[PDB]
């Protein structure tokens, strides 16, 4: 018991993420955003004696937004707390529960506000079920999720999102290869109000995607991988939404491609680098009248690098 407290391994590390986004919106102009995320600490804790995994991350985030006649800068701190109590069921089966809390505090600067504060709390509860068949070298990861997101933007009001998701990812290993496909479905309700209670948004949302992944492990080196996502989502406003969005539906097509490489360096260090492309095209059921076109297109390039020390 006292001894079990000391039987942990895991990793400590750091990462940096750079995100370059351009959204050409319904007004047919470019909103350009650059975000840098500095993960000053991330801590993976693994106690096989408890069959318990924990994760903690501290991030500093800075975003700059630029578009015709407007700018916005946002600086934030994000902490993640994650607890995973697992359970070996034998014969290749396992189950467990994840409880995850992510808190973000940020300040926004623009020509119109100076240090407007935003507080975000997101809670994720995920029962999961895994299977691995050693004879076939095939298995799957699966989970359900309840997700609650609550954001207080002070003068800009409050927003709550609440819903569920399901994920199923079968995968197979053969030689140095591993191939998998992630299937994902999410539903949620959005509720956003101004401080006096005026409704900005009341809407129902759903998303689905399928994402194949291929990886190859080099005998004398690391693991190279690629993932490609094709998905869709929809946001359907009730008659109570504001801003001309009453009864309006948004439909989005999603395409992503990722390539990454991870390699161990000696016995303890592991480094990973990854590039992701994302292109998302949105249209409305009906334009309000101010729009220049029925199209809003996001193109995003993300660069990610991570260095971890295993123990
Ligand atoms: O938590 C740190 C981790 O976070 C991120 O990974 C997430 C990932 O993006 C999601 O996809 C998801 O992963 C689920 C996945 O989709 C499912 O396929 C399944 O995973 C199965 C694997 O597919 C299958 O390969 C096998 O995995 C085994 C490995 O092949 C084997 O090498 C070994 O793994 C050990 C590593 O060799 C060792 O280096 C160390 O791993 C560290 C990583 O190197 C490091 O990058 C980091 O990982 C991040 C990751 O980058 C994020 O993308 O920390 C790791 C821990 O230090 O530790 C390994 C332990 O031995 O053994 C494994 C297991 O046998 O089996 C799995 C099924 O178990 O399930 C996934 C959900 O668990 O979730 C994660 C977040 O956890
Ligand atoms: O060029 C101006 C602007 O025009 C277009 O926006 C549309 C928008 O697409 C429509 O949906 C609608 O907006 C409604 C919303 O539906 C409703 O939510 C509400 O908006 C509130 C926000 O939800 C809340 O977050 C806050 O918004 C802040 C915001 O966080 C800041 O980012 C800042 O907004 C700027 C944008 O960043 C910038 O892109 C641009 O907006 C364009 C937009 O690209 C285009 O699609 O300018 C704005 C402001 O300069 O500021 C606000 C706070 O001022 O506050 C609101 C308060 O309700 O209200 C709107 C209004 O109906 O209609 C707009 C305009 O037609
Ligand atoms: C652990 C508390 C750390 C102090 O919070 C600093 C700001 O971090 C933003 C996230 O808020 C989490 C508060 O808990
Ligand atoms: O092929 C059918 C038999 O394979 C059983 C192994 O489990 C694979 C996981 O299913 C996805
Ligand atoms: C049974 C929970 C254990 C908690 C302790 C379709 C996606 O399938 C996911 C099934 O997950 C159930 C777990
Ligand atoms: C608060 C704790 C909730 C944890 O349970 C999460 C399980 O949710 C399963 C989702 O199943 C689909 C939901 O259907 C509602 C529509
Ligand atoms: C990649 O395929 C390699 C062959 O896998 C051998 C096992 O065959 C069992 C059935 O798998 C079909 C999926
Ligand atoms: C369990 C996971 C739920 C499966 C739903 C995923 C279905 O994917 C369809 C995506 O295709 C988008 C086009
Ligand atoms: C047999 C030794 C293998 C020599 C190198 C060939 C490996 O090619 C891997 C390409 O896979 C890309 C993964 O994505
Ligand atoms: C800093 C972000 C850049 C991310 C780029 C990731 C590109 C991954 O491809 C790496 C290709 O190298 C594979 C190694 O080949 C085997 C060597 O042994």
């Amino acid at each position: 018991f006292d001894e079990s407290f000391f039987s942990f391994g895991g990793h400590v590390g750091t990462s940096v993420e750079y995100e370059d986004k351009v959204t050409r919106g319904f007004n047919n102009t470019d909103k350009k955003e650059k975000t840098i995320t500095n993960e000053v600490f991330n801590f993976f804790y693994n106690n096989p004696q408890w069959n318990f995994m924990g994760f903690y991350s501290f991030k500093i985030e800075n975003r700059e937004q630029k578009e015709p006649g407007y700018y916005e800068n946002e600086d934030g701190i994000k902490q993640l707390f994650s607890l995973n109590k697992g359970h070996d069921l034998g014969n290749g089966w396992a189950t467990g529960l994840i409880y995850e809390l992510e808190y973000t505090r940020s300040k926004v600067y623009s020509p119109d506000v100076s240090g407007l504060r935003k507080n975000l709390a997101e809670h994720s509860i995920r029962p999961y079920l895994t299977y691995w068949n050693n004879d076939y070298n095939m298995g799957f990861y699966s989970n359900l999720e309840y997700l609650l997101s609550k954001e207080d933007r002070n003068a800009w009001g409050k927003r709550q999102e609440q819903g569920y998701s399901a994920l199923f990812k079968p995968y197979k290993r053969f030689g140095n290869w591993e191939v998998g496909v992630e299937f994902y479905y999410q539903i949620k309700t959005n509720d956003e109000k101004q401080p006096d209670g005026t409704i900005n948004e009341k809407s129902d949302f759903n998303e689905r995607y399928i994402e194949p992944i291929v990886q190859y492990s080099f005998d004398d080196a690391g693991t190279l991988y690629t993932r490609v996502r094709v998905g869709k989502n929809e946001t359907k406003n009730t008659d109570r939404s504001g801003g001309g969005n009453a009864g309006i539906n948004y439909f989005k097509d999603i395409r992503k491609a990722t390539v990454g490489y991870e390699q161990s360096i000696g016995e303890s260090w592991v480094a990973k680098a990854e590039y992701e492309y994302a292109n998302e095209v949105e249209k409305k059921s009906r334009l309000s009248g101010w729009e220049a076109r029925n199209k809003s297109e996001l193109t995003q390039h993300t660069f990610y690098a991570q260095a971890l020390y295993r123990f």
